[PDB]
């Protein structure tokens, strides 16, 4: 038993990860088949960040201007094509690491593994999720750009982000791997607004769940809610209101504990209304909410 | 900039997860070279594991009676050498994907990566400390054992750990790839005291630092403490005491934010004199001792 924050082993990734530099700018590229993903603003120096005709600026270029360097080898650029915020370097070889994969958006609440590399090295993985306001706390120094986050369904890599950038309140943006901002973000240097960030209701359920399998029990009670009546205390709390769906995807839990979704929903209630009573849950003073029912289910179960 | 529970990258150690089956008993063994490293109580069935007599029952046991496998390849066991409390089987192939790598055995307080593996599948990666008291607080099932635990060194892996039980209180134990117990713990089912453990010192100040590093100030204060004045409140609190090489070790920490260690050591004082009254460092409420200084460093530059 026990239970952590805990991410897809790296391997398959590790492989796919290379070192992109346009004159002052190096920093990291996904190399899949005969191309390699990175951020369009490997074209910028500092003065052009300030606010970016990447239109303009992608023309100044021609392949020679890429140094693509897969460990101790040079590979070389043939083609180039701007989609969206990325770039898409076509190279004269083929990764024959390339896994299995897919490009997929996810959605708010889900999580995901971060392999943070810096000159085109891993050099650390963790977990993240992508917040109802389309950030990530992640953890991204100089150089890190274009690490990727992803998931395994066995054989099959999820690539769902591209690290771009960090916000001014220390928070991180990326897009898709078609180039796709999540959030209201463009890649330029000026201040901007990420909005009020609200709690995972869905997420802090399976932690809940993950705490009583691992045996924390005490703030159980023999009371259930509706969803309006949960929803109407949870508004006020600042917590994503909860579906059907929500309880759906709970459902698998209930299940492993015995405990009816709407029974937990009352303690979550409750805690939110009593406050932890300086007790700890997953020896944690504070409530979680980046452990999806998946999260949960994947460790405590697989 | 922010902070996260890091581990390193998985894909070294990944080529090197295999299963390991004897009889009814499956589970993760290390393949380095020509040679698979595994928990010994593999040779168990569940009345054993009660009270085992390992000299006796590996003696029954003969090469065959190990089936080995690398994905969907049989390795051929050819040789088996009981260590301590792992078993060496020699297998016909060495391990084209071995990376360079040692054997150490880490100390109380520092910290390593996790790969949890099932029937020799790698499923995921996470950060522990060794506890004090010579504990891990993992995340374990069934099948797990032969799950390592490993730092890298630029190209080079550091083993420090392999997975072979969970105390009465939920936290695991485990070997070196020697296969001698960190802590006072045996391979036998039957219930034992990891007994008090302690507050990594060093750490917490470390993790203090990361804050301040991110920008986490509020806990700073126009106060400097001495050693003996730091240590005789850390006893009170249950921390471990703070040395020298304890401020050797934060020096690096101390050049970047420009923050004295007994300046810092005096922040924790003041914290442990009044709790944090649900205060938060980055956004923890707890004051967290499993980020090494190398790991607050190797994260914050
Ligand atoms: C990558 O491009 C990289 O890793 N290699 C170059 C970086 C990674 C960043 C920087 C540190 N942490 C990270 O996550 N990305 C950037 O530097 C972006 C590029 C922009 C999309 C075009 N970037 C450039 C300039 C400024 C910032 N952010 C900040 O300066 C902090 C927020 C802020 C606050 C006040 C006013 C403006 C901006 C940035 O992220
Ligand atoms: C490995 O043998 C394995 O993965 N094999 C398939 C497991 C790993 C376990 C699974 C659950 N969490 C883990 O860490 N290890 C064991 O099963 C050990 C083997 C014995 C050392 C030789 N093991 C066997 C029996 C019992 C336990 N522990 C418990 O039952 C919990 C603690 C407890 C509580 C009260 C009284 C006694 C013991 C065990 O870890
Ligand atoms: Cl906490
Ligand atoms: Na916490």
């Amino acid at each position: 038993s026990g239970f952590r924050k805990m991410a897809f082993p790296s391997g398959k990734v590790e492989g796919c990860m290379v070192q992109v530099t346009c004159g002052t700018t190096t920093l990291n590229g996904l190399w899949l088949d005969d191309v390699v993903y990175c951020p369009r603003h490997v074209i910028c120096t500092s003065e052009d960040m300030l606010n970016p005709n990447y239109e303009d600026l992608l023309i100044r270029k021609s392949n020679h201007n890429f140094l693509v360097q897969a460990g101790n080898v040079q590979l070389r650029v043939i083609g180039h094509s701007m989609q969206n915020c990325v770039l898409k370097l076509k190279v004269d070889t083929a990764n024959p690491k390339t896994p299995k994969y897919k490009f997929v958006r996810i959605q708010p609440g889900q999580t995901f593994s971060v392999l943070a590399c810096y000159n085109g090295s891993p050099s650390g993985v963790y977990q993240c999720a992508m917040r109802p306001n389309f950030t990530i706390k992640g953890s991204f120094l100089n150089g890190s750009c274009g690490s990727v986050g992803f998931n395994i369904d066995y054989d099959c890599v999820s690539f769902c982000y591209m690290h771009h950038m960090e916000l001014p309140t220390g928070v991180h943006a990326g897009t898709d791997l078609e180039g796709n901002f999540y959030g209201p973000f463009v890649d330029r240097q000026t201040a901007q607004a990420a909005g009020t960030d609200t709690t995972i209701t869905v997420n802090v359920l399976a932690w809940l769940y993950a705490a009583v399998i691992n045996g924390d029990r005490w703030f159980l009670n023999r009371f259930t809610t509706t969803l309006n009546d949960f929803n109407l205390v949870a508004m006020k709390y600042n917590y994503e209101p909860l579906t059907q769906d929500h309880v759906d995807i709970l459902g698998p839990l209930s299940a492993q504990t015995g405990i009816a979704v709407l029974d937990m929903c009352a303690s979550l209630k409750e805690l939110l209304q009593n406050g932890m009573n300086g007790r700890t849950i997953l020896g944690s003073a504070l409530l979680e909410d980046e452990f999806t029912p998946f999260d949960v289910v994947r460790q405590c179960s697989g």
